[PDB]
């Protein structure tokens, strides 16, 4: 048998993101998005209770037994910090434990093109980093924020659920607010953010109509606003913001977006061709004079054609062009690149070319 | 006058399985009774009293389950007997005494073809993300279809499946996935509470049960929008009727967001019903299948929900779609259902009449 | 002593309810009408002692807190009764109903032979309707008891309260009383499908949620019995349809057309002898024409179908039942005309 | 402040609801302080402000200016506006129209012959 400390050590050593402990299965660790069972006997109810309780204080145990649910974060000296969730299934304890990295990675390490570096220099605008869950959005935002913290003498405020990467003060003052502990909600944090003299604000996901307008106000009133969406492309991102409003407001919102939008990044993590690790495929839309006019005229669909031809001038890049490069460098397999292309026949034409 | 040598609960359930029974009954003033081929037959035992039924039923409850049963006088649960079988138990109260009913739960989950599900349902189980809705009235095969879908995912993927059920019906032992199943009223306090913590539990596939209220619908859309495969049920009878229920439960001012979200995340709508079989034994599945294509996704954003039915009529060949009448037509050519049942259940009897008279079949 | 002697009078004269209130002698309900006993009137002292003489100590403290109290109690050698005690004009008053225990047979109840066939249906919805005290529970108790004798199936009843008691015969019979065995009609039906039933009695179709349960039970392969307070078959079907919002009446009409197997609308009318009551019942048994009429929303046309499906299917309109009681001279013309839903047609039907 | 001449004429309106709206930090309180100061300078009336918190202070000039801070001077907007009609006011500043309760109170003040000033976070007249 192995205890909780040995299991967490193996999760870190193998570069995994998540450790799962549940009954009738061995401990499993998520490596590169897919689960892998550890070389251990299947757990029983005693094991899951013993392993999960081994990292809890007495009050955390008593709170867990009152609700059969528990969110927490904890540290193991000399290893890493982890965020754990404990719950109950089939009458037995179960647990999931997520890694919180100590180290912020650089732009080049993450495979982010240099145009993302320039967005950290934007004085006032809205920059959106979008993608499905676990597509690298938070790491890219943390990479941009750390460069601003390093390079500017301004005030950075983040509202996060939860706070992942920690930003010690460099040249900036960095305040990080965790929803549910430091602040009641995004709505509450955003209710007072304009009285907090911010320069750059990270608001998390544009969850509802009220948060879209709040992010638009910051970027339009002279601030640099960072936000995320769960869209898969630059065009789909712009459409989702506009389409949630009633049609007769929509004209105003397109005009505000055209002025404040300074960059849209859409990420996805694909399994590498070597069989270890994941590689970043990203679509980058940086508004040029042509695209900002297309936004105001509700000619959003001509943007894709403009992104296809504005790469050398503005550092723009369609998703298919990014997949193309990962195919040329043999970073991804042929099936993986096809499986994510929004238009596989277009990418096929590029490949035969 | 007989005492001190009563059959054990373990022994009663062991005899239930060995004799091929479907259900074990424990109630006062009756001996244990077993259902064989649909009919109850008493075992050659003395009749049970209230002490017997409570002691037998309590022998298979955890201490937390006894307290939950005593608070509501109702209790559904599942348990395993090592080396024998799994069981669904229901404990209730009648005439002031404990009563219990215990159903046999087979080890083998039925396949798509055994259930009469078209091959398009198979492909919905391969979706990497999105929302899949399985609809129909109570007992129209919704849970069984979902059990078949999750089981293929359990077999094929190395991902995390979490289900929230009230109660847990079909049980999913681990295959290639890690499967966590939370039972409302025992494992978790409520649907609302389980969904509040699910995103911190690293899920890939989630079963959320019925889209009961506005809170749950918003939770399922978030799961489906954030890159997850989310399974849910409604009690609507058609793909078009299903979409109308989702949008219309929301205030009018946020229907635009709901309509936009559905067009992106919706990957399939299955509307089932069980009709009495033509053979005279059992019921057979008639299912309407809507798989959103770019054309259907546009009608959702443009508030043209009504026009989707015309698209399903002509999406059978290309998209594997199937209107309810198109399924009833196929069941009639196969002589699986009678004519009165086919016409009497058709949502549009005029279309089905036209479909049969083609002379081209 | 005094109250125990009073309740024996109630049983011996065959009454249904005993009334105790100030400025009146004790009154007992016989055949639907109150009859005063040849006794002195009760004062406030009398009603208090009589009602309190049958109360437990916990019940005494409970009644004075609310001026209301529900209870049931037994009198050794007589019967059990359900009582309600309350306060009026500053004094205690009480009403006591008899809980019948002996189930009468189908023929003793005046039920036609077609009702006997209903207890042999394997699945569907059967509705027994009528005002309060129109004979629904005896009819239901007779039906349930025959199933218990003839079948090896599972009978579950949910009652508020339990009236007739059904010991196990060939069936397993579980009886759940609301407020003791189960919290509510809604809670019992939440678990009923997981209790492996074959025949279920759900009581009154009082709201939308219970109707969905009865229709679900009936189309999922069970025989479900339920009650309404309507006085005819058409009236009964309309009440089920009109409870729902307009946009789902097509689904409910479709459900009803398949699962409905019988509608019994009863009323107890005084016999021409002047002592006792005879049952008048409208029976609607769906034939292919009627089932189509329900789904096609031609519900008003159903009454015409019942008048001519009589010989073949055992059907009987209320007027046809009233004709027979008039032809056999069991009830008076005033009683028969008073219950006829269309007295002029009965007149045409009576004289040919 | 760059305010057009119509803003000064609004400060001379005898009655009604005048709304100065915009996002936070768009100059709403500064414009209101200039209006109230002009009213305070030119009129012999009673000004009551309900602010959360009090920003600009208005010492008495020709008007009587009472400024109530919520949480210290008064328990809430809801409680302060419940008694504002009993305080013989001519001009009332109620702050932001944050909920249904204050909006109906501000509409009642402006309906009963007072000049009421309030704010919203809207960006245009129609949107307001
Ligand atoms: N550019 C990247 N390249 C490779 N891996 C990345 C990259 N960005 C993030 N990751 C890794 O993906 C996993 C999830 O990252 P995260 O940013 O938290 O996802 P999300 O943005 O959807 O919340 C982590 O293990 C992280 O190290
Ligand atoms: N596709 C199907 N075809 C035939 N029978 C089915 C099918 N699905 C389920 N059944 C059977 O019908 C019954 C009801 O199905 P179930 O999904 O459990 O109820 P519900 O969908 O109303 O919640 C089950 O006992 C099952 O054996
Ligand atoms: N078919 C019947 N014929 C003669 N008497 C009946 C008949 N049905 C019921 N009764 C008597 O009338 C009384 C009312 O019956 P009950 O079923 O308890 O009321 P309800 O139908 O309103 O629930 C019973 O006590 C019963 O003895
Ligand atoms: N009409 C104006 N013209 C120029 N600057 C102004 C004007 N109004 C306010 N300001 C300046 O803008 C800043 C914000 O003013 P403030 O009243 O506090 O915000 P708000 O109107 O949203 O309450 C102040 O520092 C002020 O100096």
């Amino acid at each position: 048998m192995a205890n909780m400390h040995q299991l967490l050590t193996e999760l870190v050593n193998r570069g995994g993101s998540d450790l799962h402990l549940t009954t009738n299965s061995p401990p499993q660790i998520r490596i590169d998005g897919k689960l892998l069972p550890l070389d251990m006997p299947p757990l029983n109810a005693v094991d899951t209770k013993q392993l999960c309780y081994s990292i809890l204080t007495e009050q955390q145990k008593h709170k867990f037994e009152e609700n059969n649910e528990l969110d927490l974060s904890f540290g193991i000296k000399g290893l890493s910090r982890f965020r754990g969730n404990v719950f109950v299934q089939r009458g037995a304890v179960a647990g999931v434990f997520r890694v919180i990295p100590y180290k912020i990675l650089s732009f080049e390490e993450l495979g982010l093109p240099p145009v993302v570096r320039e967005l950290a220099e934007k004085p006032r605008g809205l920059v959106l980093v979008t993608g499905p869950t676990g597509s690298g959005k938070s790491t890219t935002l943390a990479a941009i924020i750390d460069k601003i913290n390093t390079d500017r003498h301004e005030h950075i405020v983040t509202v996060e659920d939860p706070i992942e990467y920690l930003h010690p003060h460099k040249s900036c003052v960095v305040n990080q607010r965790e929803v549910g502990a430091d602040t009641k909600s995004f709505k509450n944090a955003l209710k007072y953010i304009l009285r907090q003299d911010p320069d750059v604000v990270l608001v998390g996901e544009l969850r509802d109509l009220e948060t879209i307008e709040a992010a638009l106000t910051l970027a339009e009133t002279g601030h640099l606003c960072f936000a995320t969406l769960h869209t898969n492309s630059a065009v789909q991102t712009i459409n989702r913001i506009v389409d949630v409003f009633p049609s007769y407001q929509q004209p105003q919102v397109r005009a505000q977006l055209s002025f404040v939008l300074e960059g849209v990044l859409s990420q996805t993590l694909l399994p590498k061709a070597s069989g270890t690790g994941r590689v970043l495929a990203i679509e980058v839309m940086v508004p040029n004079p042509a695209i900002r006019n297309l936004i105001r005229e509700d000619k959003i669909h001509q943007i894709y054609s403009q992104m296809q031809v504005g790469q050398e001038k503005f550092g723009m890049m369609t998703m298919n062009q990014c997949l193309y490069g990962l195919l040329q460098k043999r970073h991804i397999t042929m099936d993986v690149g096809m499986g994510r292309s929004p238009d596989p026949d277009e990418l096929k034409q590029m490949l035969t070319s």
